[PDB]
């Protein structure tokens, strides 16, 4: 998308986990309390390092099918394991044409990190098959996914302990579906867990409540912890909270539409929308639920009636949330001096060069990164593997007994009461609020799915805040989470041995 | 080696693969006897060729190993599995800091071919290992070997009935016996057939009497088919025979060394010998068993002291017979129009270019071509997976009953003579030749290895020169053999129904 | 059986070990070809011996079985692999109440070497059931069998890849037949080769042509190859052959009854069978076949007709040739110097301690070593083995056309004959003699059998005598046997870097 700035997407991720090394070798180092304190101990802390940055195991495939035509067409296919220091490996399925080995190493790497930053005990992978899916029938899909699936299963590249896939860019729930029929009706035929070999399911297969928006829902919490921060509104210039404030979307795919539902139901202003085809743009708001049942209506969001065909990049509208939800390397040193936003919230994986983060940084403009805040969608694949290695739904078994557990205590205050307060006090009626009324029983899926992701994204975003501070990092957040990411990946490695070697 | 003509050696390979394909994409269609033969006919055979050309799966590796200056270094792998019409797969390991993904596939598919050419029922697959051997100590590459082997083994890229790997460039019966000892040791221990994993093993560990030599003895035999037909040799300008000519080598590796034995035997005079560091040159001889003691003790062929230093190319030596026995691509169109030999015997794997062809060609140079001479390698390989896969030596079951059964057949002969010509003709004594004595116990291991060798060589041999004449091609036996090995290879396809769609 | 003289069993095999491990160590030394030509060379020749020695892996079992009364009651039992040099293990089972942790390991590694000697591919092992089968109804002595084939299947210790057991003392075809059917109707119900999980079964199931008799055979070969040699015999001052010499035979069983049948039918004479209750005596001669009938009759040997209730130890009866066919440490320091045979040939295992080996060199006593003597029970459950991998009956594929080859081959002689010959010499037959018509179709399952194990047991004979002359040993065949046994299991650990370390 730019020719004067367009990295080598595995070597700029590496690039950013470099810095992230660069500030902690030190702690690392003083951490170690080994007898060698000799500078062996330097080196073997970036010996260490060095293990962790390569791919372990990458396996490419070229596989026949039969199109709906009757002719013979060669499919190229690829996945990457990026680490096995936890396993199951996790990760996404991409299908473009744009797939290559060096991005689904990249995008391998940073689904460890990413894991890492959100303490999700999964090692980094992904996946990619060189197609344009817009060429194929859903029958033709249908065959490739079930082929790539037995493909990936007879090498050792999925299953519920190696690799657990997930959708991404051209996949969903119709993908999934199709890889976990093949994988259970085939090799997974005798494994009791043989449905928890992918998420992002359709529920009545083992899906959970709230994958497809998970993501979206993740990106929005990303942004209200920091948005509510004072100390980096400051820096900013601008005013605490949602109520306020425009922003504008590239992308309007399972990432973007979700991101646009949640920020538009806390009150921001969705002013554009930009898409592969073109932009649409409104300064006095787009509707997310007409915005989306006009795109099911026409494939497309060019000629909204509430919107005009907005020309230029939407990377340039002015606004005060840019939300890259696309593909990677959109923000460049070429248009990085012309981005208008104050807030750059990354839900696509790798959205923005290196170079792009230095003029980002001297421009006290704050990059949100995608280490963190797209992690949503990987914690609820988490919640969604655990659902099917546990065999319930979640509160089923409970349900009824807690229910009644929490009437009697609530008997117990009444009865204490009255038993004090005898005849002339009356009768002292104890009742459960509207919104304890609606707890009574206990967490269902639902409460879980949304509470575990909250907590989860809060959690992560302190440790992130906690980790600039130390370090004097200001608004360079992405190194913040590196560091995060490092200093745990470290450990494991550290006290592990290595290898067996 | 050449910035002029430096193609990519997958596509190098595609292309000798298309040449073959264009002359015989007739016979396949006319062959092809299905209900409709609207040249659609003409479709399918080319979506199988299609289907065939490239490799299925590949494997690329990072592991860490612990040098034994206590340093952490990561190593980098490579095994491609070209093709699996038939199983299991066989190819070498290559140690080398040339190793590439490309270089790797582009091996693969050679196998492929090759052993279609010499009937041998392995699909094809190659390993490489990007490091420079001789900067490790023994202890090292122990323990490279064996974690590599491991790392294989854990995704189905090594196992006796799915990939069989064998000696390369930088290695040999040592390294094939520490993958065959870590195999046998963990997850084949419970097989019957552990040890058919790897070929190539010292003969204490399931090897076979001559693999170290096997594809130098093919080479003399692949030449001595050729330079024994008067037909070829007359378009050549050359009389039939070896007891008069000269040859030169490039590499005195495994390869190299055993060819410059074979033909030394044979009346051959070995002129020139050239090596990574240099040449040597002689033409009044050299002695191959002189010229390997001095390597034996030196570490090199330079300063050997019946011969010269010789400057300048190797590849352009005044000989009949040139033995490209090193690495890939070393004729190219630049050395091509001053070789000055009448015979390229490739020793090595893809050692001549297209362009390089061209100018062969035009100037009546036969080049006898890889796919083709240097297959001993492989058969021999093939000969000690059998001798893993039988439990047995070669005759031990059989010497002394074939033995006794051939005393008491001439026994037969001399009392039914006696029968006839009672006293006055006396006593008959029938017994074996010396020749015959020797073969009275049957065929031992040597024996198969040797015989089994030159059967498949002149078989094969006779297989490429009747598709030369039928098609016209003169001294391009490079497209007569592809044109053998695609025939083969597509009648499998074509009858299995291609794949599992 | 003697207090005086009772080494541990291990220890003493370990002994017999050291003492030819002494006399190579200069040959292993030399040998070597490596650059540390330090006594690190003579280093590491001791601590591959010291790896040779022990056992690798030893599993002690204890299992409940319900006896025909209803009692329960805890079985004992024990299997040892002691080496994996080659796979798969071999060796029998034991039952006796004399079974221990000690004789097992003692009997595995005397399998080890053993198996080396006769050169047959397998590690050795061996097996105990700690009971007295005479105790126990024919249903709880297969329900023991199936009981105890199960414990070992779960932990690896049977299997037609890792360890093949066999009868021994106390068992047989019986014991073999239910060992098989188990194991195949279960854990090998998938497994090709699953009836090649034991040998020594009966026909019916998998057996050999006399796999009972085998080990009698063979101990008849290994004593002829050197009753036939005047050089042994002159020190010995005997005459060479069968036909005038007398032998006694310890052990009534599998071995002892067999070896008495062959050598009997070769003109030596029978004088004393010792068993356990007694023995029997008889100058004139003792018959096999009506010994083993009134034995079949009565269950005893006592009361024979023809012979006289000897009293006095079997071990010390006249004769030439003193057979120990029972249990282990029978000639000891104590009874050694009473002997007053010429040549004791041990078909048992370990029955002559040490000292006793002593004592018999100093009176120029020839001891033939179980090492050798008794190898042809494991030679021939090779052969069993071999058939049953190989799923054909030997001949079966070809009697028709050797047959017809063989005719056609003789018809050419023939022709050849009267076309030169013409009508001034009339019809010239050439017909088979009465031995090759025999042999006219080939091979079958009994002759490879018959000629396969007189070809081992002749070849291994060689081999031993030329290695006691070239050190001058004498009559100590036995260090010949360990000598030669020590140089191939050297050469494989030697070779192959020791283990994965
Ligand atoms: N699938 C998931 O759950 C997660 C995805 N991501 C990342 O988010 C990004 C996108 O989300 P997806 O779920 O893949 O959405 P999607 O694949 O459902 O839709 C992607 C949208 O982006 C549009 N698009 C493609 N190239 C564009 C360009 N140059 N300009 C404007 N629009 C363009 C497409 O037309 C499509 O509307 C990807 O990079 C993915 O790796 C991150 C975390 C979780
Ligand atoms: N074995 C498999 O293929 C699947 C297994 N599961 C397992 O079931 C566990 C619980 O998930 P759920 O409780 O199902 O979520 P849930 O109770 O919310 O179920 C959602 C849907 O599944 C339907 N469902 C329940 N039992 C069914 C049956 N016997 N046949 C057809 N549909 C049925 C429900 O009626 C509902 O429509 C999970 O932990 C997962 O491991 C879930 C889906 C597929
Ligand atoms: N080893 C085998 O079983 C078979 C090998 N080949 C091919 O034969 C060729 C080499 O045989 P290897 O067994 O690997 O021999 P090797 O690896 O034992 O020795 C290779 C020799 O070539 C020399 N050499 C390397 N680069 C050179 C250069 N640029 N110029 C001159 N000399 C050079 C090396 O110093 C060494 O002496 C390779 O192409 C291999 O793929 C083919 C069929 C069978
Ligand atoms: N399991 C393993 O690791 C091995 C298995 N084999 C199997 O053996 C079969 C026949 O090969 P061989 O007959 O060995 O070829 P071979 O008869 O030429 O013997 C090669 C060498 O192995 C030695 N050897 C024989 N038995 C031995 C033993 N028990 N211990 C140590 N060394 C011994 C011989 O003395 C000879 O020097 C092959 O089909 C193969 O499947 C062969 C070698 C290693
Ligand atoms: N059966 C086989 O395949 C082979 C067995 N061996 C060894 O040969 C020896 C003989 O075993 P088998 O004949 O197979 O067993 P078996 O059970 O058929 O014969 C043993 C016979 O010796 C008798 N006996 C036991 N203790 C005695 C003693 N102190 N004095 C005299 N007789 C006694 C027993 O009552 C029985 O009659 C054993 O040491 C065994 O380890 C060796 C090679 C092959
Ligand atoms: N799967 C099993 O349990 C058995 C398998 N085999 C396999 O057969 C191979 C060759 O041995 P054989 O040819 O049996 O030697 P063989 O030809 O001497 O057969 C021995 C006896 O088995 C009988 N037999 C043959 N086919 C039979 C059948 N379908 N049903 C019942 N009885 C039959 C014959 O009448 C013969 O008398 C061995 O390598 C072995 O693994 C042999 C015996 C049992
Ligand atoms: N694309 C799309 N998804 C929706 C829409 N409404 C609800 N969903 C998703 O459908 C799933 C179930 O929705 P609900 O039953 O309304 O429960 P919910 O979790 O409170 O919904 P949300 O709070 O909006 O996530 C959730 O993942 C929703 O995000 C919609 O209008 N468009
Ligand atoms: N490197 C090397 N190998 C040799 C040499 N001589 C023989 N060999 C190989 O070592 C193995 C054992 O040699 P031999 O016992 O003579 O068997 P052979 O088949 O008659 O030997 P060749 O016909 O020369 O191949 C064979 O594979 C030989 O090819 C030599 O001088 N150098
Ligand atoms: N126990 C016992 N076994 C016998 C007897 N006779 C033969 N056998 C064995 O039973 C099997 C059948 O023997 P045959 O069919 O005659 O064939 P064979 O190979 O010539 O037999 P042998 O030369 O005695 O080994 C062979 O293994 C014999 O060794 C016998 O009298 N008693
Ligand atoms: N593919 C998504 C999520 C992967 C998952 O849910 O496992 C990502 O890029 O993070
Ligand atoms: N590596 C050799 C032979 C491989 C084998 O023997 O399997 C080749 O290039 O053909
Ligand atoms: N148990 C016999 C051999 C058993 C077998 O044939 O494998 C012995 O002591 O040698």
């Amino acid at each position: 998308a730019d020719r004067e700035d367009d990295p080598n997407f595995f070597k700029m991720v590496e690039g950013f986990f470099d810095r992230g090394a660069s500030i902690v070798e030190d702690k690392l180092v003083e951490d170690l309390k080994t007898r060698e304190t000799e500078e062996q101990k330097r080196n073997r802390v970036r010996g260490i390092l060095r293990i962790i940055k390569p791919c372990n195991h990458v396996l490419s495939l070229s596989f026949p099918i039969r199109r709906d035509d009757g002719s013979w067409e060669v499919i190229e296919g690829y996945r990457a394991q990026h680490s096995q220091h936890r396993t199951p490996c996790k990760g996404g399925i991409r299908y473009s044409t744009d797939v290559s080995v060096d991005e689904v190493k990249a995008l391998a790497s940073l689904m460890t990190y990413k894991c890492a930053v959100v303490d999700v005990p999964f090692g980094g992978a992904k996946a990619g098959v060189k197609i344009n899916p817009k060429n194929y029938t859903d029958n033709e899909l249908e065959k490739i996914t079930r082929r790539f699936t037995m493909e990936l299963a007879k090498k050792g590249f999925i299953g519920p302990g190696v690799d657990v896939p997930a959708p991404d860019m051209s996949t969903g729930e119709r993908e999934m579906s199709w890889i976990a029929d093949t994988y259970a009706s085939t090799i997974g035929h005798y494994d009791i867990n043989a449905h928890a070999c992918v998420t992002g399911k359709p529920i009545s297969q083992g899906g959970i409540h709230g994958r497809i928006s998970a993501t979206g829902r993740g990106v929005f919490h990303g942004i209200e912890n920091f948005i509510n921060e004072a100390s980096y509104m400051s820096i900013l210039g601008m005013t605490p909270g949602f109520g306020d404030k425009t922003f504008a979307v590239q992308g309007f795919g399972n990432v973007g539409l979700h991101s646009m539902r949640y920020l538009h139901r806390f009150g921001a202003k969705c002013v554009a929308v930009g898409e592969s085809d073109g932009s649409i743009w409104n300064p006095d708001g787009i509707d997310p639920k007409e915005l989306e049942d006009f795109k099911l209506q026409h494939g497309t969001i060019l000629g909204f009636p509430k919107a005009k065909i907005y020309e230029g990049s939407i990377l340039e509208v002015d606004c005060d949330i840019l939300i890259p939800a696309a593909s990677e390397k959109q923000l460049t040193k070429s248009n990085a001096p012309r981005v208008k936003a104050k807030i750059i919230a990354e839900g696509a994986n790798g959205p923005t060069t290196p170079e792009a983060d230095k003029i980002f940084l001297e421009r006290n403009i704050m990059v949100i990164p995608d280490l963190y805040l797209n992690a949503g969608g990987v914690t609820v694949s988490y919640f969604e593997w655990l659902k099917n290695l546990n065999h319930v739904s979640y509160g089923r078994l409970t349900f009824k007994y807690e229910r009644d557990s929490n009437y009697h205590l609530l008997m117990s205050v009444q009865e204490s009461l009255e038993r004090k307060f005898g005849k002339h006090g009356g009768t002292i009626p104890i009742v459960p609020t509207a919104e304890f009324q609606d707890r009574i029983s206990g967490a269902s899926e639902k409460d879980i799915v949304h509470s575990g992701l909250a907590y989860t994204m809060e959690r992560s975003a302190r440790q992130i805040m906690r980790t600039a501070m130390k370090y004097n990092l200001g608004l360079d957040l992405r190194t913040a989470a590196y560091v995060n990411a490092i200093e745990k990946v470290f450990r494991v490695y550290n006290e592990a041995g290595v290898t067996f070697t």
